[PDB]
This record gives structure tokens, C-alpha cells and sequence, in this order.
């Protein structure tokens, strides 16, 4: 049984994240979508909210398990028995910072292999930050988010 | 009559911004220099100050209109009847984030065409952030700002 | 203002990404010259005559586009055409550094010509004529990336 | 899941960076095909027969690797091999834009094939087969970058 | 006597910084490791702490002098009689922002030549920010820091 | 310290950007060798003899520059010249990834040689010898980018 972890802040989870996790479930037996608490990022949604949103957004995928964590990423991957670490790559600016994290995760857990997947062209220019910025200005972001997430974001900003 | 919008935080407007807006006025009949309130960026100058500074800095250009806005960028462009959205491109790091905004603006207003212009080599390595950092340390930034802006920045920091 | 813009390239062959850019250009400028380089520098798959006819058929629906071959520097041609705008397509996969070099050099050669970067649809942001040709030459399906007339001419060229 | 992955390239010659990537791939997928392109497009230093034998000897210690030559598009070969994973090595010096083009094109040609980017050790993150060949051709020491069998074959090729 | 300045926030100084300063001492007669106060960055260590840490971390290098500063970087270089300004370059994302600072420093002090050095592959994927993030999550960062710095970081976070 | 630095390149032809870099290098090191690669690998516009004479005339005003041709790897030549500094120009349009590969490879070949990246004036940050040659070959004005002796020699070369 191959177990992969897809960690991130997911504040909130977008269609780009759904795309990545869906690709991951087609490749690995079990995928842990791991939501980092990330207090330094001052997230819009609490960890509990982010977990609830991602669980509903991924309920259609049978081999996904959504879990929150505040640990060091490498320790949490070891403790979940994961040997693959999934990250999405949309652009060059992502790639450079992604390399630092992957080399650090390799130093901390050499058997955890980092994998980068590329999202659909449809989601190649979006991010949670961008979607929140548009939504803060009352712009329509229904296209970019799961239904439950879009409702939660509208409600949070109301 | 072709109407172009050149939006930004302009905190404060620099010679690089003047270069871009001047190129835009040579290409389009009317240019709206649109200053975003941008409270999340915690700007050094108030929106009212930024508008006043840009109006004086662009007074020599007959077909420029300076306007502040707090709306979604795409809604403000529609409401100004603009069909061109101007942005400057100085480097690769700009380009990637510029692409996200342009694809988002296209989703929100498909008839608003994003245009990128390249500033003079003279202003290719400056930014409002960099000019403010130098000025906070009492470094001479007269070369990079319109006269009225340089006075305002010295006064603000005094 | 009655602006004349130039959209230069080798267009070997013209793709849906090029049609997207030129269409956007026609919505913002009064006259767009789709300027096809004679460029035997990197031996093109289609000859200049083929490239021009294909681009004319593929842009025939755009009333303010004129397709013209040129053999000089793109700035020398823009000057002779009285163009004041130079259209460059900026894909997510473009060599931005090259575009910077080109634009600063064009500005030195012809300061009255302004380089304007337009962005294609996300659909065409990850392709190039080079990639399309190599895929087609190596028996891959490129139908989606090309105008129908171009696809028919490309199949004919690869058959021989 | 019994995954079949493909790791394509020219492998002219196979380097320690390629061995690093294929080793990582064998730890995550059940079967990895190290797919060597016939590619006389940019006249390779080693012939296809040489490239295959070198890669077999250099990966002989990996039980789930199969070295196979191919002359078609990498997607046409992946399809015929029933591979659903395409391995790409991502060095700190890789052309990320090219990798994006390639992956989106491979996805168009074969949607059921997923591109997977793996990162080599920092030790091999700043090399390329091209750089290694040019250094070796110009009398520089490349012993550190190659498997011993490859280093012996490269010295033999440069001697003539 | 050629004098080079190697300025930075050094919050805290890492093995990557030690690598750069060591390369600089092999090339120039005297190297000033100059620690910027950087209050806008809200540093984890005080300037006094950062200076003490870097002095101990570089004590083995005879031609290094560690000095704190709050001045404009170019004025401090002039006042130290430096004619070379050293900066490390690990990646493309560094390079673009490094170019802006170097062109600004050249405008402010044309005789101060910026030099970029490349660290060892060993430290090409680390940064003070990354090391602090790992350490905040109790991850082992002994590999990336001088002994005295690692102790100070553990103590600061305890 | 009495440092010897090497500034290698093809210098085909030497431009104002190269003069800017070598001038900056002479202000920081005691002796700078402007090292001209014999490089017939990508058939140069000027021969090695032409490239050397042009670079000597163009740097004659710099007392601590020595112009020397070399045909070996840049590290093998730096070693034989007892250079401990390798100068690389970093333009805003440079291929940073290539510079990283090159520097890490030079460090492997000769650890005692330190790569030093210098930045040219903003005036020359968006040019390359390749761009200058292509513009000049295609009837564009490159006077601004070259030393006067180089401009005269380039016009003579293009006339034939
Ligand atoms: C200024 C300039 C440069 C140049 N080529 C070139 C060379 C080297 C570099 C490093 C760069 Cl950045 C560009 N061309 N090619 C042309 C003619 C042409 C037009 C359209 C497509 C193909 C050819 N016109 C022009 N004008
Ligand atoms: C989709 C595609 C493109 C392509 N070449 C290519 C062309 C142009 C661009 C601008 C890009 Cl991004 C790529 N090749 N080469 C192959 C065959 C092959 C496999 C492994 C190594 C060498 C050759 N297969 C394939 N498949
Ligand atoms: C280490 C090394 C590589 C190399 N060429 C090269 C090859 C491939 C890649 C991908 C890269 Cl990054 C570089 N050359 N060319 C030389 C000789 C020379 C000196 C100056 C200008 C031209 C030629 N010396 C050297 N040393």
C-alpha cells in the first residue's frame, strides 16, 4: 500500500488543490490531504474550518483522508507512514521555493520522496491568496472553488 | 475613443510609473491612472495623498485622468468604460504574478484586454518599495521621483 | 488616434495561439499588419508563400488585418509601414529575458515604436510553433492547436 | 495499484543524476521503464546500442527497471507500454518553462499519463548530460558525474 | 588593502553565510560582515545578539570584522572605506531582487562594486527564514548553523 | 593580496558591455586576463586573430589587462595562468541557470578558482554579442553598443 501526503495551508482549498489531490489519488493507494495550522500566515479560516471544508470538497474521492497538523511537516509524514510528498507546481516562482522545502524535507526524512504534479491549465494562474483578494472585493470566484468552499468564503466575508 | 486604465497602488508614484503612463498616452486616446486604496498593503500615503501626488505628477499629460478606487479592479475598469488594462513589466518576477492578475481580470471582464509595457532601462530596477526603503534610511531618491512626490516623501518621513 | 500595429513572427505555421493574439490586437488597434519573416535562417517547414497564404485564410474573418511578408529587421519594416505599435505575444512559457532584450533593442532602433505584450488564452499559453512542429513530425496529434487550413496543409507537408 | 512508469530521455550518456532519478522512481512505482530515445535529431555522442548497454549495466542493481529504446513520440511509446506515469527529473538548473510545455503537451496527447517531477540529490542538481559531454570533450574531469562503466566508455569514445 | 563589505540581516547567520564570507576572505584583504538592524523585518534576534553570534561564528577567520549598522547600506560602505559589496546568489528569485539593490547601491556609491558569489551546493537551498521555520517546529537544524548559533536558536525558541 | 583574475568569453565581437565588465574587474583585482576562446564550435563572425586585436585596442587604456587567446576548458586555462578569480558578467538578460551550472562545474574542476559575478551598467544590461551580431547582419544600427574600432571592423566584415 503506497501512502502519499499532500500538505498545505489550504486557506481555503481551491479547484487547483482538488485537481492536484485527484491526480494524486489516481497514482497512489492512499492520499492524506494534510492541512497545516500555519498561524504565521494568519489564515482566514481556522484549522477546524479548513479541515471541514476540505473533507466535504474531497468526499467524492474514496482514498483521500483529510487531517490537520501543527507538527513539522516531515515528522507528520513519518507519523502518517507516508513515503511520497505531493506538491503542485504552477509556475517558476513556485518551483524555486518548492525546491528549498523539498531539500529540507529530504534532509529531515530521506525516504519521503517529493513529487511535483502540474495542475490543469484551467487552474494554472490561481492561488488561495488571489481567490481571497477577489472575494474581498466582491468579485465572483464561484469558478475557482468547490461549492461548499465558495459558500463558506462568501459567509466568512459577509 | 480608446480608453485604457493603468491601475496600481502608486505608493508613491515613481518615474517608472510616469514612464509607463506616458507610453500609454502615446498609444491610447484617454488613460485613467487608477489608484487602488490597497489597505492590506498598509500604504505609506493615504489614498487622497496618492491621488493628489499623481495628479500633480501627470498634470503635463493632457489625456490622463487620475482616480482613486476601492472596488474590484475589473468592475472599476468596466465602470470607467476601459477596454485596455495597462501594467508595466520590469522583470520575470513581475511577469508571473502579472499573468495571474491578468488571467483573473480576463475571467471577470473578458473584453478588458491586458497590455504590458516595458519601462525605460533607467527605471527597470526600481519600485515604490525600494525607493521608500532608501528614503527611510535618508538616501537620496530625487532621481527616481517627480519633484512633488520627492518633496512629499521627504516631508512624510521628516 | 488611428494606430497601426505590427505583429511579426515566422508563423511556421500560424497556430491558434497566434490567431488568439492577432484577434486581441485587432480589438485594440485600427490596423494590424501580421508580418511574416522571410527567415531562411533556421530553415522553415513551410516556405514564405505557404506561410502567407495560410495566415491570410486563417485571418480572412478579421477585417483590419493585413498579412505581409518582410525580409528586413522587424524595426526597419515597422518604420517603413508607419507602425507605432509592435505586438508581442507573452505565453506562460515565453522566454521573458529574450523578450526584454528584443524590446530594448527595438526601442533603440526605433524609439517611436512601442512594444505591447498581449497574453493569449490559457488554452494556448503552453504551446509554441516549434513544439507543435516537433509533435506533428513525430506522429502526434496537433489538430487542436491549429486552424483547419493549417492542419490540412501540415498533414500534406508531413506526408511527403 | 501496480503502477508502470516511464523515464524517457536521450541518456547520452546516462549520468549519476539520471541514476539518482531512476532509483527514486523505483522506490515509488512497481515497474520503471528507462526509455532511451533513438534521437539522431541532435547527433548523439553514443549510438543507441551503446546508450542502452550503458544504461542496463548502470541500473542492473535495480530489479524493477527495464531499459528500452524507442523512436516514437514519448507519449506514443508510454501508451504502447501501458505506462500511466511519466517521470521527469527537475534539477535546480532545469528549464522549467520547457517542462511545463512538455507536460501540458503530453497531457493533451495522452491524458491518462501523469507527469511526475522528481528532484535529484543536490549533488547532481547543477549538471546536465550536455555540460558533462562538453567538459569531457574539452579535457575536463567528469569522473564524479558518471557511473564507472560510462566513464570507461566515454574515455574510449573521446580517445578516437 | 582591498576592503569588502558583506551586508545582510543575518537573523541568524547560517552555514550558507559562513560559506560566502569564507570565500570573500580568500579574495579580499579585509571583510566587514555588516549586520543591518532591519526592524521592518521584525528579526527574531536583536542586533546585539546577531553581532555576538556572527563574531563567534567567524572568530576562526582572521580578516573578518563584524559590525552592526542601521544606516543606509551605501553610506555605511563608504564610511567603512569598502569598495566591494559581497552578496550571495543561490537562485534566480534572489538574482532579480539582488540586481535592484545593486543598481540602487551603484547610484548611491558608484565606486562600491557589487560582487555576487555562489555558495556551495550544500547550502544552495537554505535561508535564515527556512532554518527558523524548521526550528519553530522543533526540526533538527544542527546541520545548517554554526554550533554557537544553533545553541542560541534552540535557547531563543525554548 | 595580489589577485589574478580571468575574464573568459568568445568576445565575437567585444561590446561596450564587455568593456564595462572588464573595467570594473580592473578596479578590484591587480591583474585581469581577458581570455578569448579559440571556439570554432559555433563558427565565430571574427576569427581569433581579429577578436584578440580588437579586444587589445579596446582595452589598451587599461594598464592591468592582458588579452590572451586560449583553446582549452576555461578552468584548465585559469589553472595554467595561476588565476584564482573567474569573472562572469551578469546582465539582467543572462541565463542565470546556465551561470549556476557553469560555476558549480568550474568549482568541481578547479576548487581554488572563485567565480565572481559582476553587473554591467543598466545601459548594457539588455544586450548580448549574439543580439548585436544579428541586428548588424540584418542592417540595424549597433554603433552605440560597440567600441569605435569594433564598429569599424564589423562594418568591414558585413560589407564582404
Ligand atoms: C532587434 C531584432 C532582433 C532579432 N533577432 C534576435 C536575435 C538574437 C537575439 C538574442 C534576439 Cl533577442 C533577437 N530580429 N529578428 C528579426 C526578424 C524576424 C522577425 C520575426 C521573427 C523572426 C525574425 N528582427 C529582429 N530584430
Ligand atoms: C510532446 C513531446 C515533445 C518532444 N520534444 C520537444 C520539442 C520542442 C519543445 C519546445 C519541447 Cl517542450 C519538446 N518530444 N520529443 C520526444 C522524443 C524524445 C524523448 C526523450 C528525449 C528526447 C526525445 N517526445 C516528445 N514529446
Ligand atoms: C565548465 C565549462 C563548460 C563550458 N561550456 C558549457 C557547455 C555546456 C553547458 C550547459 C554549459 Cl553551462 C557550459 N566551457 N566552455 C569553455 C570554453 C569557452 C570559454 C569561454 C567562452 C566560450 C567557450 N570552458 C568551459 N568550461
Amino acid at each position: 500500500q503506497k501512502r502519499a501526503i499532500y500538505p498545505g495551508t489550504f486557506d481555503p482549498i481551491t479547484n487547483g488543490h482538488i485537481d492536484i489531490v485527484t491526480r494524486a489519488t489516481q497514482m497512489f493507494d492512499h492520499v492524506i490531504l494534510a492541512i497545516a495550522a500555519s498561524p504565521s500566515k494568519k489564515p482566514m479560516f481556522t484549522l477546524e474550518e479548513r479541515v471541514a471544508l476540505a473533507q466535504q470538497a474531497t468526499a467524492h474521492l474514496g482514498n483521500v483522508e483529510v487531517v490537520g497538523f501543527s507538527d513539522l511537516m516531515a515528522n507528520f509524514a513519518r507519523n502518517q507512514h507516508a513515503t511520497v510528498l505531493i506538491r503542485g507546481l504552477r509556475a517558476v516562482a513556485d518551483f524555486e521555493y518548492e525546491m528549498q522545502l523539498a531539500h529540507m524535507n529530504r534532509h529531515l526524512m530521506p525516504e519521503l520522496e517529493s513529487v511535483f504534479l502540474m495542475p490543469s491549465k484551467e487552474w494554472s494562474f490561481i492561488s488561495s491568496s488571489l481567490v481571497k483578494e477577489v472575494a474581498r472585493h466582491q468579485g465572483d470566484v464561484t469558478h475557482f472553488l468547490p461549492e461548499n468552499v465558495h459558500q463558506a468564503l462568501m459567509a466568512k466575508l459577509a
